[PDB]
């Protein structure tokens, strides 16, 4: 089985949620699953010379406004290997509906005390949503990022994708 | 399942084929998959200090005529990880034989830095060359000896694939 | 399945044990495997700057004294990726104790590095070797509050039949 | 002796240049040298999570319209370590103009990698490669407010003009 | 010349001082100067496997009462090279014993940095890491080393100056 | 001044003597010194796909053969950097022609690292491995039509020797 929908959403959703990495930090190679195996696939290679800031991935058994799987970025100082399950807390959202959840590890004590947007260095929301801005701009493509919610919110659209996956799948 | 028999050999194939990747560029440790599990597994250490010129794997549900799945050799500029899907445009084929080994050399569809890549003719001669010299040594310390008989191009590449396709679904069919 | 249910315990057990690589030599990152889907999961980043000294997993189809899987660890030059499959020559045993539970881990070469080929016991192995990786264990969760006891090294015979065990302990609990 | 005024310009220039390495490929760290010393100094990192998508240096002993070193960038598929000459051959220019001055870079190849050995020409290189370096000088000061334009690329035969040039300025300069 | 006495100490000392990298974070190799080269050498592997959390190295023109540098720790997300110099903030100090305390500080020039400016603003699990590291890295070498807690970058800067002078005394 | 010439060739030779290590293990660039400056230069990528077995550098002081220093190859866990010394102690030689010229290359381990404490000799070095740098040299130069031929290994006693008989010449000849 595809492990998106194998895995459960979390072991306490919404405050603490699996993420289901894809593409580990420091990647220029951008993955995504195969639908029916769940195998990683290379989705293509990034067409500039930029790198995944964070470790990415998915929220197992979530979809979303935008007809996809709910997307979650993870602070990660050592990246994960693709298809890590990390144990994460959401601490705020990026608004890209294609909006994705910002969360830390629970089990690295380095991030303990980060538990909302407020708690990230600007420069670092700044780097993460210029990447998103320009990554695709050679592929000819926009995106506006609207700002930055903080953790309620990002709680509560996680909420909502959990919803819309048992709603489109059963 | 063993992804070697889950997944198809491509979308469009031979034009793209899927290459599931076991080895990535870099490595000196030589992974292949177990058989019943499809896990990766260590085959061996190179007993030299070389490592593979390419991302390595095999093309899913081919067989070819040495009694193994069809090797595929993807050119990446950053490896992936093993046990990968790459959408693959094979563009020519190295003629190794151990005694049919033959292995498709093939380029990302979604790095556009390899757009261009469309023929034997448009590697570098010299990364041949060492794609080459890599099978022709890698296991001399094991006592083995290959000869590479030359490259092949695209179109024979492809028409190899087809035949690796059927030959499959004549053994496992 | 979870490759620790569905995987055998090697080719020719006890001389030849499969290893299910959790953990690359040179992580800080400590993995193991969920549960129910035997993805890699994240257990822990390490509270200190420490790394795994060794490729660390766990043989399929064992369980031990601490009610886990039995643990093993393979020496390996360059570190294999995440739910490897080693082919594994077990040489020696790690006898430590944790939160007083026994939790004794299996030191092993990989058959097929031939750099190894005359690893067939404890003695083969530097002794600063057996020491660091005594002393990872000893202190790595020190700042979680934890105090591991190291017992010392067993040999080659004894690394096997724990493993054998090992072997039985699975069959009861899950058998 | 700070290498950058201590080393020729290079061994057959124009055709053969030296590149004096301070920034590795995959870098997110930009690095120069330290004026006295000619040690190697963190610049800044880069605000964005962007790399440095060749191996960037100057040519030692020379001077640029902008007052500065004149910058090279070498296309190496395994980087080198910053302060590391390689024999280059350049192969076209790439004309930049940020926050207002003309500062054109050279583009490069090894003469010692023989994977390269029939680049010797900007149409030798992937359009998208072209792309990226151009795309990555056009927004990895973004963030910091820096105006840029790339006004397109030169061949062959111009960047090795500019070299000359540039290798005259510096004596015009410093003697 | 080797390069800790030639670099001075810092364009705005001890505001901002500079940081002559010896040891990347990650390495478990440990590395010191060549005295009369200033080469960089090889001290020893370290006995247990454990890696630099820190980009480590010293302060040029410093001594301090150990009869060494004055070592200085940079907090670096990617690792620079040895023999990099870091323009570097002071924000603190590991109080280790002859006193041999080090600095901790951050890089001026990367801006996720840009709001830690005293020992507070570190993550309590990361002054943990760093000390532990210190605490246990010579074990099997037969070597206890009790650290004594954390000084505020106030107290950092301080020692910076002293350590300038005490290098006056030592080599004129 | 060139480290070559101003390092001395060891603490207590031949020993302990200081390898200066141009490439560390696990490059496919080929590192050497600018001989006017003693930056590091790239000599060649090499071409196959082949890295270097182990930290190879140069004993400072030395005159090999036609006046080159004579080489000396490290064992290290972790490679170091270029240009970084290295005590070492040698424990054999690898014998060996290169382009019809004898280029003989120490064998050694560090100092430092306890892992080695115990290796002194030739004949402590697993076979496997010293097949592995043996076929190195055979085959690394094979695609640019060079000939190497190797003849074996000689022991401790034999390298320390041959380290002695270059460290006296450099003393007649140098300048
Ligand atoms: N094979």
């Amino acid at each position: 089985m595809n492990p998106f929908h194998e895995l459960e959403p979390g072991p306490e959703v919404p405050e603490v949620v699996y993420a289901l990495i894809e593409i580990p930090k420091g990647s220029r190679n951008k993955y995504e699953l195969d639908k029916k195996t769940g195998l990683l696939k290379l989705d293509r290679v990034l067409y500039s010379p930029f790198f995944y800031p964070v470790d990415y991935g998915i929220i197992p058994q979530t979809w979303y406004d935008d007809g996809d799987p709910f997307d979650i970025m993870v602070i990660m100082r050592e990246p994960v290997y693709p298809l890590t399950i990390i144990e994460a807390r959401p601490i705020g959202i990026m608004k890209m509906k294609d909006w994705k959840v910002l969360a830390v590890p629970v089990e690295d004590p380095y991030f303990n005390d980060w538990k909302d947007i407020s708690d990230v260095p600007k420069a670092f929301l700044d780097e993460i949503a210029h990447f998103f801005q320009r990554y695709k701009e050679l592929q000819g493509k926009t995106t506006k990022i609207e700002g930055w919610g903080n953790a309620e919110e990002a709680k509560r659209e996680i909420l909502r994708a959990i919803e819309m996956y048992k709603e489109k799948f059963g």
